[PDB]
């Protein structure tokens, strides 16, 4: 909508006071004008119809249960944003500042989040499984990688073009929760998943087994639920990614880590540079190489543990 920019305040799902940026014209507007082309967030008052409509508020304070969801994804949209075009000098996902566009409150009893190929979308969850989905950075950020998946690579959702592109959005998720550096770590989920149960979360990256997920090529998922697995397959990638950060010893293939910033680094340029639709794990492997011998050097350390770490999940 056209209107001036406002700031308005409220609080997220996990109960946090935050400033967001707002529109106004005769209402305040989940708007925010201040990144790109504009972010919006839309309520779908429990249907399926989207986007539904653009968020409306009287008083630019969203302080109301019913508000919480649509303030948390508005503001980790914005920090998203941030870090791709501060952190990868990408301006939103398709790199020319295309609007980014969100609903809450999808369905009724939603236990998911999903970029629709337009869009986020997130539930409520049923308060057993998830609480409203939004409220975890990570979250968000996975949701909008998916785009930028979607604009770059364009990794098939299927086998194991998909695993990769669950884990680009894992991995990014990650990235942005560290960047952002509110309770860190390599759990996918936390912050919304089971609120009954203390320390879990939905994947792990750095012990995907924790969840049942396979850490070896050798244990992955060769059937047809999940599109071939690609929420399980992802756990190899994830952990390849957790082991160029980190370090550590894996099946006795030991990885001197060398920090989140150039595994970051890394695999945005394999993404927007050397990966296509149908991508394999071995082809994954050559660009993560490909880009760190691009970014660090043929005889680098860079280098040589991004080949430790895809040798310790068994892609060769
Ligand atoms: C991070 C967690 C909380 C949510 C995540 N959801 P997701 O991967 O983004 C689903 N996207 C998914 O299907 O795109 C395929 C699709 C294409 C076009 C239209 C609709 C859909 C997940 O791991 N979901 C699995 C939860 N068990
Ligand atoms: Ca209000
Ligand atoms: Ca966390
Ligand atoms: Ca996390
Ligand atoms: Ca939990
Ligand atoms: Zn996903």
């Amino acid at each position: 909508i056209t209107g001036t920019s406002t700031v308005g305040v409220g609080r997220g799902v996990l109960g946090d006071q935050k400033n967001i940026n707002t529109t106004y014209s005769t209402y305040y507007y989940l708007q925010d004008n201040t990144r790109g082309n504009g972010i919006f967030t839309y309520d779908a008052k429990y249907r399926t119809t989207l986007p539904g409509s653009l968020w409306a508020d009287a008083d630019n304070q969203f302080f109301a249960s019913y508000d919480a969801p649509a303030v948390d994804a508005h503001y980790y949209a914005g920090v998203t944003y941030d870090y791709y075009k501060n952190v990868h000098n990408r301006l939103s996902y398709d790199g020319n500042n295309a609007a980014i566009r969100s609903s809450v409150h999808y369905s009724q009893g939603y236990n998911n989040a999903f970029w629709n190929g337009s869009q986020m979308v997130y539930g409520d969850g049923d308060g057993q499984t998830f609480i409203p989905l939004s409220g975890g950075i990570d979250v968000v950020a996975h949701e909008l990688t998916h785009a930028v998946t979607d604009y770059t690579a364009g990794l098939i959702y299927q086998n194991e073009s998909g695993a990769i592109n669950e884990a680009i959005s894992d991995i990014f998720g990650t990235l942005v929760e560290f960047y952002a550096n509110k309770n860190p770590d390599w759990e996918i989920g936390e912050d919304v998943y089971t609120p009954g149960i203390s320390g879990d979360s939905l994947r792990s990256m750095s012990d995907p087994a924790k969840y049942g997920d396979p850490d070896h090529y050798s244990k992955r998922y060769t059937g047809t639920q999940d599109n071939g697995g690609v929420h399980i397959n992802s756990g190899i990638i994830n952990k390849a990614a957790y082991l160029i950060s980190q370090g550590g010893t894996h099946y006795g293939v030991s990885v001197v880590g060398i920090g989140r910033d150039k595994l970051g680094k890394i695999f945005y340029r394999a993404l927007t540079q050397y990966l296509t639709p149908t991508s394999n794990f071995s082809q994954l492997r050559a660009a993560a190489v490909q880009s760190a011998t691009d970014l660090y050097g043929s005889t680098s350390q860079e280098v040589a543990s991004v080949k430790q770490a895809f040798d310790a999940v068994g892609v060769k």
